[PDB]
C-alpha cells in the first residue's frame, strides 16, 4: 500500500506510503505529489504532451485508486518520454521553492519541537551577487533552509550553516540528506554546502568568520552579549566583506568622532535595503554591512591635517 513517482532523470523513484502523511493544516503529501507532477510537466514540455489532460483535473486525494491512477498516468508518460529520448541545471525559483518545502515536510516530522522568507532570501541573493570567489555562511542556520536556497541559486565556492541548538541541528542533518536526494530526483544542480552543529562564537569560528566574504545572519532575537561578541568577530573580516542581517549592527547614519572610535561603525558602511524599493509581500527590510576601514583611516588622516 504505497504510491510511486518515477524520476524525470532516471533516479530512484519517490515512494510514499498509504495513508499519505499530513504535514500540517496547510501541507499534505497528496498535494505535494500533484504539485511535483505539475513542476516536472513544466520542466519537460514533451511530458505535458504525453500526459492526458483530465488526469491533473479529475483527482480525489482521499481515494487510493484515484491517487494511484494519477501516479500511473504520470509514470507512463515518463516512460514514453524516456523511450522518445532513447531514439543538470540550477532549478527555477518556483521549482526551488517547491523543492525546499518538500525537503522541509519530509525532514521536520514534528514541527512543534518558506513563503515570505523564501521571496526575501531570493531578493537578498539578487542584491548581493556572489561569485565563485565568495564563501557564504548563514550564522545560526536553524534547519538550514537559507543555506540550501543560497547553494541552489549561487556559485559560491562553498556555503556553510552553523547551528548551536540541538533540535534544529539534528533536523538539519535530515534536511541535508533529503535536499541532495530530491535535487538528484529532479536532476537539478546546486553548489557545495555543509550544515554543521557548532557555536559561531568559538575560537574555531573566529578565524572562519575572518575568512568569510559573505555572512547572512538573522540576529533579530540575539542577546546583547551575542551581538557584542559578533561585532568583535566581524572586526577581523577582510575589506569588502559583507554582512546581511535582520537588524543593523551599527547606525545607518554613524558619524565617526573622538568619542566613538571603538564602535563597529568605524569600520563598516551600513545600508537598509527593502524589496518595496513588483513586491507584494510583508514590508520587510534587511541590512547590508560592508567592511571598509577607510572610514577609520580618513578620520585619522583628517586629525593629522
Ligand atoms: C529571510 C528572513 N525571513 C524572516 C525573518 C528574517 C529574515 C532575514 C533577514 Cl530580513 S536578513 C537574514 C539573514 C539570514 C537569515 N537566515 C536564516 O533565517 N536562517 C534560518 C534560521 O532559522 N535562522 C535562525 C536560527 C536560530 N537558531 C535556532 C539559534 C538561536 C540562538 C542563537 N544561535 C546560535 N547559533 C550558533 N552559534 C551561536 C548561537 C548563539 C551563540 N552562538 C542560532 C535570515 C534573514
Amino acid at each position: 500500500l504505497e504510491l510511486r513517482l518515477k524520476s524525470p532523470v532516471g533516479a530512484e523513484p519517490a515512494v510514499y506510503p498509504w495513508p499519505l502523511p499530513v504535514y500540517d493544516k496547510h501541507h499534505d503529501a497528496a498535494h505535494e505529489i500533484i504539485e511535483t507532477i505539475r513542476w516536472v510537466c513544466e520542466e519537460i514540455p514533451d511530458l505535458k504532451l504525453a500526459m492526458e489532460n483530465y488526469v491533473l483535473i479529475d483527482y480525489d486525494t482521499k481515494s487510493f485508486e484515484s491517487m494511484q491512477r494519477l501516479c500511473d498516468k504520470y509514470n507512463r508518460a515518463i516512460d514514453s518520454i524516456h523511450q522518445l529520448w532513447k531514439g543538470n541545471t540550477r532549478p527555477s525559483t518556483g521549482l526551488l521553492r517547491h523543492i525546499l518545502q518538500q525537503v522541509y515536510n519530509h525532514s521536520v516530522t514534528d514541527p512543534e519541537k518558506g513563503e515570505t522568507s523564501f521571496d526575501l532570501v531570493a531578493q537578498m541573493i539578487d542584491e548581493i551577487k556572489m561569485t565563485d570567489d565568495d564563501l557564504f555562511v548563514d550564522l545560526g542556520s536553524g534547519v538550514g533552509q537559507v543555506v540550501l536556497q543560497v547553494a541552489a541559486a549561487t556559485n559560491c565556492k562553498h556555503h556553510y550553516g552553523v547551528e548551536k541548538a540541538d533540535i534544529p541541528a539534528k533536523y538539519a542533518e535530515t534536511m541535508d540528506r533529503e535536499f541532495r536526494k530530491w535535487m538528484k530526483w529532479y536532476g537539478k544542480k546546486h553548489a557545495e554546502y555543509t550544515l554543521e552543529r557548532g557555536d559561531f562564537l568559538s575560537e574555531e569560528w573566529r578565524e572562519r568568520i575572518a575568512n568569510t566574504s559573505v555572512i547572512f545572519v538573522n540576529n533579530f532575537a540575539f542577546g546583547p552579549e551575542v551581538d557584542h561578541q559578533l561585532k568583535e568577530r566581524f572586526a577581523n573580516m577582510k575589506e569588502g566583506g559583507r554582512i546581511v542581517s535582520s537588524k543593523p549592527f551599527a547606525p545607518l547614519n554613524f558619524r565617526i568622532n573622538s568619542r566613538n572610535l571603538s564602535d563597529i561603525g568605524t569600520i563598516m558602511r551600513v545600508v537598509e535595503l527593502s524589496p518595496l524599493k513588483s513586491w507584494t509581500g510583508k514590508p520587510v527590510s534587511y541590512y547590508l554591512h560592508t567592511i571598509d576601514r577607510t572610514i577609520l583611516e580618513n578620520y585619522f588622516s583628517s586629525l593629522k591635517n
